């Protein structure tokens, strides 16, 4: 028996969502689809343009940890978050959906770090993010005895960002491993990837990191290639399992020589992609860590994307174990 | 030329939305469909029972002033927050719909208020709100110039529990009055008529309010009625003109001896029917003070009111005026 299925640790973050037109990208000088790094003072100005916008508990890993919860698994999670009211909000939310969280806040400065998530015509998302206590995530937040006791210990790319993240990410592989279990990354966006290239293969490489979630566009930005399968065959040379996203197109599992190729779910409509990614992460690593066959790993990350892209906010408000049921998963 | 059609004062409250079953509203004692009041510790206790949520600027009379802008009326809004993070959020929420908002937070504590809002699977909501800030909501809030200059000024009955509200809006009756402006009230709640309906026949008989709204139930709850068009009628004989919603059945407006139904929008799906009174004033009033007549502004507000109820939120997130074009209400 071990306590968790599944632990990640992420940027704790809650998601300050709106509309907006195509212009207001382009005015505000905001990286379509992309994670944007802002300051104070920029999310202050960015803010003061936004129409009236809906709040959510977001965070890529803690998404995904909520996801694994929502299909029934055992998840756990840490992250940063400041004693003020968004970061009861996020403790609220991650706790509600059942999900082991119990990193301490270190005070209310900086504040809990919030991502204006500006959601275009055709569902995209744009967001603009200001770490804030994310910033003091450290060793210090390890709970060894979580790590110790989690199937796998999964974390954002996006841990690059924030100063001391690192560290807590390398005491966590050591943990790990030497209690048998796997490492697991996603390589987050694009723009990540292009700042922490060398460092991520050297994750991969020396065995730190066993199983690479990456989406089409992450993968070129890895190998700075635009041959998509030099990106598939370079990344299965890299890591023991990569699983490799495609929005519409599906995914690809790759391990060694072996790919299994999975379909995208069939969708009602595109409302908001933000979580996609996560939420197929939510799926592989819920299927991973209850014995699944790769191939069917990716069918309930699929499904799992399907659902949250069909939502305003990241986290699935329904039932992913029924519609797993209901879609003959489980 | 006016500064303001529409002045809307109520308590200034943040949302906390999440879904529940039929079972959750027993277990907890909470009366389905009404608006609950709560102290520190009930609140305490009820979220950390409820599951993960949604945040939403809310307040009944905020939402109204933001529906009235959202249709292209000039609107304007008191309602205290604290200065913190949902108060923030708040001021933002309804700045940004383009509504005058210049009420000034008096501190942090007691913090902004806020409402956990249950929504069973027929979309009734069942709301339980902290009131904080509001208490400290009194006529040193009154901005005279605004009130001066606004064709209508509008109000919630439950402005009757926090203990100095009051005192604004007999200071807001005056100054409306004498620079030859309308009163409007809604009767907010039929439990919350249950605690007010002396003062608020007081209201209507003595001329201090023009325009009352109220559902069925709020009518009934007037006269301890059971009998409907005893209702209708004793309330055309208390105030000069009423505005009465019957759910999914429509609406009745009077105005003396006149009478003028209409007709409910249709619906594919009732989602949450949090604001839809709300957004019914918001129609109204906008109709009101542009001049239409008091049939097409109960048209604008069903209009209103039946898109509200299509989504999650209590403020429609898409154009009132476009679909007000649309429907040749203009
Ligand atoms: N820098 C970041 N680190 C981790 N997660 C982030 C970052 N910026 C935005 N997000 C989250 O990404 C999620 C979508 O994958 C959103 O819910 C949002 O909170
Ligand atoms: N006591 C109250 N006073 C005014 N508005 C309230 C109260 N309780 C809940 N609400 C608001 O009622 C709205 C729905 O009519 C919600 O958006 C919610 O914020
Ligand atoms: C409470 C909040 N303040 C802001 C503005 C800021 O971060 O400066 C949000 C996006 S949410
Ligand atoms: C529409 C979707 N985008 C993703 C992530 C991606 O490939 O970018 C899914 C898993 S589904
Ligand atoms: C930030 C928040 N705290 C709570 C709990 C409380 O009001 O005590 C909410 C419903 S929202
Ligand atoms: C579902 C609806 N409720 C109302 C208000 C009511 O009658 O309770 C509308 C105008 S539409
Ligand atoms: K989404
Ligand atoms: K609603």
């Amino acid at each position: 028996m071990t306590r968790f299925d599944v632990l990640t640790v992420g940027n704790a973050i809650v998601d300050i969502i709106s509309r907006c037109n195509d212009q207001f990208l382009i005015d505000n000088q905001i990286t379509k689809a992309a994670m944007n790094l802002i300051d104070a003072e920029r999310a202050e100005l960015l803010y003061s343009r936004m129409g009236p916008a809906l709040e959510a508990s977001g965070g890529s890993a803690g998404n995904t940890a909520a996801g694994v919860a929502n299909l029934g698994g055992k998840a756990a999670y840490f992250g940063n978050v400041a004693a003020d009211q968004l970061g009861d909000i996020f403790t609220h939310d991650i706790r509600a959906q059942g999900v082991h969280y119990q990193t301490k806040p270190k005070g209310a400065f900086p504040p809990t770090a919030r991502s204006m998530i500006f959601v275009t015509e055709d569902g995209e998302r744009s967001m603009n993010t200001y770490l804030g206590a994310c910033v003091e995530l450290g060793p210090e937040d390890v709970e060894a005895d979580v790590v110790a006791d989690a199937k796998v210990t999964y974390f954002e790319g996006y841990l690059w960002d924030p100063p001391r993240a690192k560290e807590a990410i390398l005491d966590c592989a050591r943990i790990a491993h030497q209690h048998g279990r796997e490492m697991s990354m996603t390589l987050s966006d694009s723009f990540c990837v292009d700042r922490y290239r060398g460092e991520f293969l050297d994750l991969m490489r020396s065995g730190k990191v066993d199983i690479v979630f990456a989406n089409r566009q992450e993968a070129l930005s890895l190998y700075q290639t635009d041959d998509f399968e030099e990106a598939l065959n370079r990344i299965a040379a890299d890591c023991k399992i990569a699983a490799v996203t495609m929005s519409e197109n599906g995914a690809v599992i790759l391990k060694g020589r072996e790919r299994y190729y999975v379909n995208a779910i069939r969708i009602r409509e595109v409302v908001d992609t933000t979580g996609a990614g996560d939420l197929f992460a939510s799926g592989f690593l819920y299927g991973y860590t209850q014995g699944r066959s790769l191939e069917d790993c990716g069918k309930l990350g699929c499904l799992a994307a399907g659902i949250v892209i069909q939502q305003i906010g990241p986290r699935p408000m329904t039932s992913l174990s029924e519609a797993a049921k209901q879609a003959g998963l489980i």
